[PDB]
């Protein structure tokens, strides 16, 4: 073979895919998982400072992180987790949460290791877990009863506790959490958490916790950090993105947060990976948290106004989508909403594909190509064992321009007229 | 062990000691491998029209590059390699060099493999193969004569055909080539190259080729890609970066070239790992090239002017280093040059080390505390066991502002005459 027998299994991936679908139709692009709107100006003008600044901005920082970052993340995020974090021993500056979860992964995570993964999941964790020689192991949220003509809530996706300790054995090096979740929506309570924690303590297992969405929840419910739970710091690694946070993907900056002994073989595998980050996006949100530190919990800042403008965009994606018979799942938190289409899968259950191909699949491409909306099937976010049993899923994304609100509407009643 | 075993025997890094003895003292820094002026303004330029122009750059970008950096990337690189180059399938962006060779380790090595490594060798050839389960096996770069009338050149380091032929196993996946080489900045001839073209087709290998240096050549020495000799294209990776191009080495922008049957598996390295690069840095790059591509070897382009820029500071290096008894090797391109320093170990043989310290790390320590010249002992750059012959040269870099080389020539003006 000329290639590694890492990559088996993993050469497909369903975003390029999809990407590839959608740009070749005229459509409201729901299936984005990013503003088609600016950043606020704030962050805009911390990189154009960077690039307009300290000329020796343009060479090679710090391998581990620009200071002036890692300071004021382990300062901020310190003060949120009540713990006293060290910039140099326990915080990385990573390539996006993405890059972030990559390197917790190769760093831990070897042959014969298993790694329990919450389904829905955000659809890396799986082959990032083969590409380490790990073997994946899934607990499967399940869905809440729905009843007096009401929608569902992610709050209602229940973890099972028989469930999860059914799926802890020696083999297990680590968990991976994600909240609030992509594409559900959910925010994990703090019983929940507790869940968790009490069987990574029992099991000795290293919690992954992605929290990109940290500071997008909605109608008071309190985003937790289960690293800020009595004996997780020293078992859990705190992944976050730059992008995520100050509505900037394309910066694609994250970070890693965690205790030396876990984190000095994250460094190893970034020493030897990618070496440096850029210098100028680092100063940039740098400069970007310490504005939200000083405005923190104040009406001004963006980590309150932001989220109080999305729950508006979330409500009105609800209403919106309700008008064609597509039935939301309300979300606590995160960009998405995922609507339940067994309506139509029923009604409509001969939409042309492959003879094994997930009805949500079908489905997603049906819209497209007819009514000129995208959304992601939400299967692709299930293992393949389940994804015949989670076929009935769709996700949006609702942080969007009020243009692109409008655009939505204006296909939603072409479509309702065609019922 | 909570660490994955693909970890061991990597997480030193051997620059560390001199950079913390360097931030200690009164030095000029000649080990920083990376410019201490500004890139040149249309570069720096380009990174502030991206981040002040359309807003929608502040967000994801194609996964496989930003498609007008990939567009110039095929192009101009197509050009100059004699070769059709499609952007999606024969081009990716990566972070920096360093992201592009780890990517082709990751995507190509695996256990059991060989790897064949020239010396001296760019240091993280060796831990990326340790941890892609290849065995590096080292062929060194041999000094031809040269008397105590005159300099040695890097051009007559040789590689012994014979030597070289013999490290080729049925198990050699890969062998790295590096030229313009670091640390000892030797440009590889013609006939060099079709000797290592022809074992590697004799033979099915990957040349991996680490071409970061291209623009940097002196003396009328011409680059040459091995993945434009005949039926290499089909064989070859082909690596740049946008830090060593454009004197911005804080932008971390590389890319890698090749056909598209190795090039898919790289593919899947990237989808599950960093996934996206950031959008504006690459925006930056892809207007920079377009710059140079229009001004392509015209007397006001950055490629014919920066590398008559730095052959002078190369040449007034030369000269200066002499003036205490360091004896340079004179360069054909990169950033780098060497010193022997075999007179010191013979005048001053006893100097201050842990066991089995190789001389130069210990000279360059020496030189440091006491003269306030720093530079890099060049037996990081070989293997364990290579280290107790090639202990007796230092790595110095002379792209370095005027008033640096001003600071150099004081340091050894006080060398000298003081004391
Ligand atoms: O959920 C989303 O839409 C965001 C997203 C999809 N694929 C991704 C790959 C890397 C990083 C983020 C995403
Ligand atoms: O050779 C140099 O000084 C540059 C250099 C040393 N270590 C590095 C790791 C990543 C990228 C560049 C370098
Ligand atoms: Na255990
Ligand atoms: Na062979």
């Amino acid at each position: 073979q000329l290639q590694a027998r890492r990559l088996d299994g993993i050469d497909y991936n369903p975003w390029v895919e999809f990407v590839k679908l959608a740009s070749e139709h005229d459509v409201v692009n729901l299936g984005q998982g990013f503003p088609d709107f600016p950043p606020p100006d704030f962050a805009v003008e911390a990189f154009q400072h960077a690039v307009s600044g300290d000329f020796m901005l343009n060479q090679y920082t710090k391998t581990f992180g620009y200071p002036p970052l890692t300071k004021i993340l382990a300062s901020f995020f310190g003060e949120l987790l009540g713990q006293e974090i060290d910039p140099l021993r326990n915080v990385l500056v990573t390539v996006g949460g993405y890059g972030a979860l990559f390197t917790a992964f190769q760093a831990l995570v070897d042959e014969g290791d298993e790694v329990i993964i919450i389904e829905p999941f955000f659809d890396c964790y799986e082959p990032m877990t083969m590409m380490a020689g790990g073997r994946p192991v899934f607990v499967s949220l399940k869905p809440g009863p729905i009843q007096n003509g009401e929608l569902g809530s992610s709050s209602n996706w229940q973890l099972d506790p028989m469930e999860l300790a059914g799926k802890f054995t020696s083999r297990t090096k680590a968990l991976v959490l994600n909240t609030p979740n992509n594409p559900l929506g959910k925010v994990f309570s703090r019983e929940e958490l507790e869940l968790v924690a009490s069987l990574c303590q029992q099991h000795d297992v290293v919690c992954i916790t992605d929290e990109v969405y940290q500071w997008m929840v909605y109608d008071g419910h309190q985003h937790i950090s289960i690293a800020s739970l009595p004996g997780m710091w020293e078992r859990t690694l705190t992944i976050g993105s730059a992008g995520k946070t100050f509505s900037a993907t394309g910066w694609k900056v994250g970070w890693v947060l965690g205790p030396d002994h876990i984190m000095k073989h994250l460094r190893t595998v970034h020493q030897n990976s990618v070496f440096h980050c850029p210098t100028q996006s680092q100063a940039a949100v740098a400069e970007s948290f310490e504005r939200e530190q000083l405005l923190f919990r104040q009406p001004s800042s963006y980590f309150v106004q932001f989220p109080q403008a999305m729950q508006r965009c979330r409500d009105h994606m609800i209403r919106s989508l309700q008008s064609v018979g597509l039935k939301p799942i309300i979300p606590q938190g995160s960009y998405f909403l995922i609507t339940d289409i067994s309506d139509f899968k029923r009604k409509m259950p001969d939409l042309p594909g492959a003879v094994d191909e997930p009805y949500d699949r079908r489905f997603v491409k049906w819209m497209i190509k007819n009514k000129g909306l995208v959304a992601i099937p939400v299967s692709i976010f299930y293992s393949v064992p389940h994804q015949k049993h989670f076929d009935h899923y769709i996700r949006f994304c609702f942080v969007k321009d009020e243009a692109t609100l409008q655009a939505m509407d204006e296909k939603l009643r072409k479509w309702k007229v065609e019922l």
